[PDB]
């Protein structure tokens, strides 16, 4: 699977039938059709820079993984009574600045998206087990709006030199991803999926109302990453965003 016509999102049906499911992500969020839920509590994050572990080029993207052996880095509140354990952050971007985000808001496409991923350690004993469970994952999505350079991205982009080609990995240490989060943690939530294969319908999405900035050149740094192995002809990662999928009668709640 990948993001080419050959093997891209419209092809994923073939090998992952769940692509045509009822809880697929991303979605377009229409703000006149969201329902304010008064039961939603604040989103609370408490992440430990010491849990930051590694950065990895996964061919279609790059992942920043976290030590998930204990509860030093957790998401709670919002729709949850279970505390959720940090394990990863990563981005999606598009071939152009116009569209790069996965989620859209009133049809507005953004330039890229940050996903910050957690698994349910209150109910399961590993990410592998939580991954396929309806209440397994909790993922904060942050829309990324082209404009001013985001210095908070610095360590991340600075790191990509060491993982230029597919399969390269590097230590990535002493980092707290909550520094990448917007000031206001007002959010929408809906039940959704992973946005690429295996595409499990295990994600409660937390989509931030407030975006964060990214410069056009910072984006070009993402696209500089190579999808090929060291030594092969260069194939840069031009894009890795899925089109938005039908809501199928789901409701997106607003905290605000
Ligand atoms: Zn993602």
């Amino acid at each position: 699977w990948g993001y080419d016509d050959k093997n891209g999102p419209e092809q994923w049906s073939k090998l992952y039938p769940i692509a045509n499911g009822n809880n697929q992500s991303p979605v377009d969020i229409k703000t006149s059709e969201t329902k304010h839920d008064t039961s939603l509590k604040p989103i609370s994050v408490s992440y430990n820079p010491a849990t930051a572990k590694e950065i990895i080029n996964v061919g279609h993207s790059f992942h920043v993984n976290f030590e998930d052996n204990d509860n030093r880095s957790v998401l709670k509140g919002g729709p949850f009574s279970d505390s959720y354990r940090l394990f990863q952050f990563h981005f999606h971007w598009g071939s152009t600045n116009e569209h790069g985000s996965e989620h859209t808001v009133d049809g507005v496409k953004y330039s890229a998206e940050l996903h910050v991923a957690h698994w349910n350690s209150a109910k399961y004993s590993s990410l592998a087990e939580a991954a396929s469970k309806a209440d397994g994952l909790a993922v904060i999505g942050v829309l990324m709006k082209v404009g001013e350079a985001n210095p908070k991205l610095q360590k991340v982009l600075d790191a990509l030199q060491a993982i230029k080609t597919k399969g390269k990995r590097a230590p990535f240490t002493n980092f707290d991803p909550s520094t990448l989060l917007p000031s206001s943690l007002d959010f929408w939530t809906y039940p959704g999926s992973l946005t690429h294969p295996p595409l499990y319908e295990s994600v409660t999405w937390i989509i931030c109302k407030e975006s964060i900035s990214v410069s056009s050149e910072q984006l070009a740094q993402f696209r500089s990453l190579l999808s090929n192995v060291e030594g092969d002809n260069a194939v840069p990662m031009q894009h890795n965003n899925r089109p938005t999928q039908p809501l199928k009668g789901r409701t997106v709640r607003a905290s605000f």
